[PDB]
Formats: structure tokens, C-alpha cells, sequence
RNA sequence: GCCUCAGGAUCUGCUUAGAGAAGGGGGCAACUCCAUCUCAGAGCGGAGAAUUUGGACAAACUUGGUCAUUUAGAGGAACUAAAAGUCGUAACAA
């Protein structure tokens, strides 16, 4: 039905914001440039990916509210949430070496 | 009972196959991918009990027939038997 499409975009919507933060944090490696560490770049990202796939979604849009508050320095909240997700024991600190 | 003609309870796998949506990904108006619980619906199958066509092997039973060996029998004709039964004295002597 129409209903079901109706549906179908609220969902959509819904994933939407999810999924920008997500890789929006991706980026924030990047306008925030690698902080001399273009050399462990793919570490730095694996890394973070780990982060916002060990995290919630207000914590996302928290640390996004974080990195547009400080555009290039956007790494004392990422390793402010790394010290979370290490103190939280989901997540270990070897894993995240760079950032705890 | 065995071998074959069938038979198909039942069980299983593969390929899709269309749909609901879970849930994630990427261009971010589009669209695409990847998983999932479910089933229409299609083949490809494979194993497969009960039952069943025909065949041969054939126990056992019935029917006679036949062989072999025992066995009943009124009655009959015996033969033998046994210290003195009766009739005659055929034979040994020409």
C-alpha cells in the first residue's frame, strides 16, 4: 500500500541520520588531517571505526556536536571517547593504543 | 520366503524463485549490494516403509494310485505233541 512506503521513508529517514555520523566521523580524519600520522592513516581508521561501532547514537551525535565545536581539533574527542570506551571494558586499550 | 513390474507413505539436499519486512552498507532525491524468520510456486533430485504384477523355488493339505512291512477274522483244512483211548492188522518172514 501507500502505507507501507510511508513506512518505507520514515525508515529511511531514520537510518539516515545514522549512517552520517558514522562516516562524518570518517571524515573528521581528514579536515582534521591525520595530526602528523598520514604513515598509520588506515590505523587511525580502523581504529575510529572501531569507536563509532562500539558507541550509541547520542554519544554520535554528542562527539558530533564535539567535532563541530573544534573543526581541526577534533582529536581531544577522540581520544576522550576512546578513554570512555576503554573505561566502559567493551572495547581493549591495545586495540587503541594511539589514542589512550 | 526369494527375484522382477509397479507403487509411494515418509525424510532430505540443490538451484532459483516472489513477497513481507528485520538489519547494515555505500550516490545521498534516485539506485545498488549483503545478510537474515517465513512461505507460495517451479524444477533438479536422492533415500524410501506399507502395498502390488509376473516368475522360479516350493512346505503343508486334499484326491486317488502304487510299493514295502505288520495286523483282525466266524470257519476250514492242516502238521506235531503226549505211560498204557477205540477199530482193523497193511509192512518186516514168500
Amino acid at each position: 500500500a501507500s502505507a507501507k512506503a510511508d513506512k518505507k521513508k520514515a525508515k529511511e529517514a531514520a537510518k539516515a541520520a545514522k549512517k552520517k555520523n558514522k562516516r562524518a566521523i570518517r571524515n573528521s580524519a581528514k579536515e582534521a588531517d591525520y595530526f602528523g600520522d598520514a604513515d598509520k592513516a588506515t590505523t587511525i581508521d580502523e581504529q575510529v571505526g572501531l569507536i563509532v561501532d562500539s558507541l550509541n547514537d547520542e554519544e554520535l551525535v554528542s562527539t558530533a556536536d564535539k567535532i563541530k565545536a573544534n573543526a581541526a581539533g577534533a582529536k581531544e574527542v577522540l581520544k576522550e571517547s576512546a578513554k570512555t570506551i576503554v573505561d566502559s571494558g567493551k572495547l581493549p586499550s591495545s586495540l587503541l593504543s594511539y589514542f589512550v
